């Protein structure tokens, strides 16, 4: 039973996010889900959100669940926009407690920052099964990019986040705090030993669908015959070169806490912390 | 006695900060002066201002001033870093006490927040003279970029700000919050009634040193025989389709400050207030 899926790319963050339909029912998952962002004004806007919230009209659709593949240094999450609207269960990697733990020292927010994950509704485990309406789906644990990477196998298909790219634009940095070149060089080996047809579904590109087959034969960075520290090597000395995602402090601190925004002060706003001199 | 200038181009921010040195003496002031500021990272670093502190090292020069021309909304000041390896006395027109008290309110700083300019040593009244060693200067209000905007007439020379662009660029927006397309028009006008000789120095092009002369007959926004009403028109129609600029929330809370950073929390980082779906 194969998931129908409609991708959905935003130019401003080169980001896809997915609608995961069971074709025998009604119920459906959305995959990283954007929140614009104007980090010059502070704007929030819910275009991108909008298509989905539409689609889902369209086509009569339950959200069952909002998944996030990762924590996004290059988007703000619309999880919980999209929760107002269309309901669902907003879920992530359990590893996330990690990145909350670590970020809640980094933006120094206290203790009235929960870091066990109750901002999220369901933790994803190494391997845990799961099901979108009748499609059978697992989750599996795909870090490297991010200490809480997981790839979302549905069916046929696989939504592997930030970990991989198109074959011809290869891999994505591995900086982020927790992030380990090679720890995603083993992730992208267990994604190769699944089937070579399995549908692969990207969150980024600078061509949304590619196959295990493509990838393994054809991937610029982790082609079969690219050992362990050669693709490591590469990757830092990639890294090393790259400037910091532009959104990187705005969208953890939202992402972070399921996608909501930071508490509202008396002024009647709500601020985010921007920490100087700390990266 | 004509002052001595050497201009500093910052490509980064299209800013020109100024050396003004009295050549009778070693005396000098130094005007609008940049804090590179990294806002993907919130990596503050010193080149531009190291470049200010070579030139005064080199010519032996005794740092009687540190002029803001303005409230900058596209750069951090470097002010409180000069400071520190070169002393002076800090300076900023007296109505920087408005833009404190509404930018206190816009980033919701309490009373831990001082409104009245203690942080500034010296808050220049309209029409203020003072001296540069030996050299002859005044400082006149020209409000309309922002409500605070001040032009530093120095012997034959004006420090005009944001108040005019080189002839073939124009003016600058206005919206900033207070900022007036009619009173820039009115302030513009006080300057063309200076001898059309007078020295020119600009704060940024998009190429340093005009007259009143080339301004007056040549400047494609405010050429003599454009009118205030056809200006002002052109002006805010332009003003309609800018973005805001980059640096501007991060650069007004630090210059707000007179360019001290946010204060430290126990977690031994500093942190900037983004206003969130505010403008
Ligand atoms: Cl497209
Ligand atoms: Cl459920
Ligand atoms: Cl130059
Ligand atoms: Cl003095
Ligand atoms: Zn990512
Ligand atoms: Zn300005």
């Amino acid at each position: 039973l194969k998931p129908d899926i409609t991708a959905f790319f935003d130019p401003a963050t080169s980001t896809y996010s997915y609608v995961v339909r069971d074709p025998s029912s009604r119920a459906c998952a959305i995959v990283d889900p954007v929140l614009d962002y104007d980090p010059a004004a502070g704007r929030t806007s819910h275009a991108s959100a909008e298509r989905l919230i539409a689609h889902v009209r369209q086509h009569d659709l339950q959200v069952e669940w909002l998944l996030e593949t990762h924590v996004h240094a290059d988007h703000l999450s619309a999880a919980i926009f999209l929760q107002r609207e269309l309901g669902g269960c907003l879920a992530i990697g359990a590893r996330i407690t990690q990145v909350q733990a670590k970020f809640s020292g980094l933006f120094n927010l206290g203790e009235a920052f929960p870091v066990d994950g109750r901002q999220f509704e369901h933790l994803f485990e190494d391997g845990e099964s799961f099901r979108i309406g009748a499609l059978e789906c697992r989750a599996l644990h795909t870090p490297g990019h991010t200490p809480a990477c997981m790839t979302y196998l549905v069916g046929d298909s696989a939504f592997v986040g930030d970990t991989l790219f198109m074959p011809d634009y290869g891999t994505a940095r591995c900086d982020f705090p927790g992030g380990d070149a090679r720890q995603l060089y083993r992730s992208i080996q267990r994604l190769f030993a699944l089937p070579d047809a399995t549908r692969l579904f990207m969150c980024h590109d600078y061509r949304c669908e590619t196959s295990v087959g493509e990838q393994r034969r054809h991937n610029v960075h982790v082609r079969e015959g690219v050992d362990e520290e050669a693709f490591v090597a590469m990757r830092q000395q990639r890294d090393a070169t790259l400037g910091m995602p532009t959104l990187m402090l705005p969208a953890i601190q939202v992402n972070m806490r399921g996608g909501n925004l930071p508490p509202v002060e008396g002024n009647g706003v709500r601020y985010l912390k921007i920490p100087l001199d700390l990266f």
